């Protein structure tokens, strides 16, 4: 087609006027678990006209989280505290998402109330020989074993989805996403590699399915689909979140979408889809020819591989992390094909309001 990443969209209610998200990203400056004006500078800098933003993963619950400093969307002072940052991106003429993160066994005692042990869809724990926990002194250690969640508590995770999705658009956030990806939470009872489970939430990919469905179908109900975005990431092995196949996983949590958006009436703000990085944009190709909707693809693109799948319709959008987070005009970067900051990696999760956070100049005229 001729259309491209500076075509504008209709996602649903928001016109955009580019199709580059800045996708969701911790970064842990939210010192304490609450927005403040760092991050509202932050999304500032990197909010466009018409932009489409998600923000970081957003704690749902207290025990949500499994990283240092990341905000939550639970309580009324993160609810107020938000608000600068949302009008921050809304003054600039941005839509914001608010990502609802539910981290699951991918956390620690160190997170958790009571310094209890992290839920999950099952008890076993993350392997501890490729991936560790950052914790707020910096340290990384070993993952320990979760609690896996009772059938019975499982409504109560998902009202945390609910009331976080409606302080989200409290706060004013455009509407909320969905993390049901990168062997968090909601990934944790969708993939086979994790998902040990006998009652309805294991065995079939319905069952698998059915956690991610039941919180969608929660925050839908609270909020309209068209307010929600949905991630999954059913090709990454992040935190062993495999699946034996993840292009039927994908197309189940596809089904499962369209299928809601006629239960319903309204169509989601979209689904928003992982690469791992041949075969890979085949999966990505199938989900998004399956899914009835618009389609926000992710992971490893630069501006070239951007405008193709825009043109290719391979995704109407496509966002972006480790360019924005050096990028805070990657919008105009990319539009003119001007130069990329590079990103430094140091400082993706470290604390300083400025540095490595707000400090990534904008292009010089
Ligand atoms: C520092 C950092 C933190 C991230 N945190 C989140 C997150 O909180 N929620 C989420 O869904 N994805 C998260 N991701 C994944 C990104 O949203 C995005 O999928 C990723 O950066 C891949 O695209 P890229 O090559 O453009 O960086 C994070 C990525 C980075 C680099």
């Amino acid at each position: 087609s001729n259309e491209t990443l500076f075509s504008s969209y209709k996602m649903g209610r928001f016109d955009l006027s580019h199709r580059v998200v800045l996708a969701p990203m911790t970064r842990c400056r939210a010192l304490n678990g609450v927005p403040n004006a760092a991050l509202a500078e932050y999304y500032a800098q990197r909010t466009t006209p018409g932009g489409f933003l998600i923000s970081e993963g957003t704690m749902v619950s207290p025990g949500s989280a499994g990283f240092p400093h990341v905000p939550g969307i639970y309580s009324d002072e993160q609810v107020e505290a938000w608000k600068q940052v949302v009008e921050a991106v809304h003054a600039k003429g941005g839509f914001i998402f608010c990502q609802l993160w539910h981290v699951g066994r991918a956390s620690h005692a160190v997170y958790q109330p009571n310094g209890g042990s992290p839920i999950s869809s099952t008890n076993k724990p993350i392997s501890e020989n490729r991936w560790r926990v950052l914790l707020p002194d910096g340290s990384h250690v070993k993952y320990p074993k979760p609690r896996a969640l009772e059938a019975s508590e499982i409504p109560r995770v998902v009202e945390d989805y609910c009331l976080s999705a409606l302080n989200a658009i409290r706060a004013g956030f455009d509407g909320i996403e969905i993390h049901g990806a990168h062997g968090y939470l909601i990934d944790q009872f969708l993939k086979d590699g994790i998902n040990d489970r006998t009652d309805q939430y294991g065995g079939s990919i319905a069952n698998r399915c059915r956690f991610l469905k039941q919180v969608v179908e929660g925050v839908v109900s609270a909020i309209g689909a068209s307010k929600v975005g949905v991630r999954v990431s059913p090709a990454i092995d992040h935190l062993d979140a495999t699946d034996s196949d993840p292009l039927s996983l994908g197309l189940a949590v596809v089904g499962m979408l369209n299928k809601l958006q006629g239960v319903n009436g309204s169509k989601l703000a979209y689904l928003h889809v992982t690469q791992p990085r041949e075969e890979e944009a085949k999966l990505m190709k199938s989900l998004r020819m399956a899914y009835n909707g618009t389609f926000m693809s992710s992971g490893g693109f630069n501006k070239e591989l951007g405008m193709q799948a825009v043109q290719q319709g391979d995704a109407d959008l496509v966002s972006y992390g480790r360019l924005f987070i050096a990028n805070p005009d990657l919008v105009s970067r990319f539009k003119i094909d001007g130069e990329l900051n590079k990103y430094n990696r140091k400082t993706f999760y470290t604390q300083d309001p400025v540095v490595g956070y707000t400090d990534y100049p904008f292009l010089a005229p």
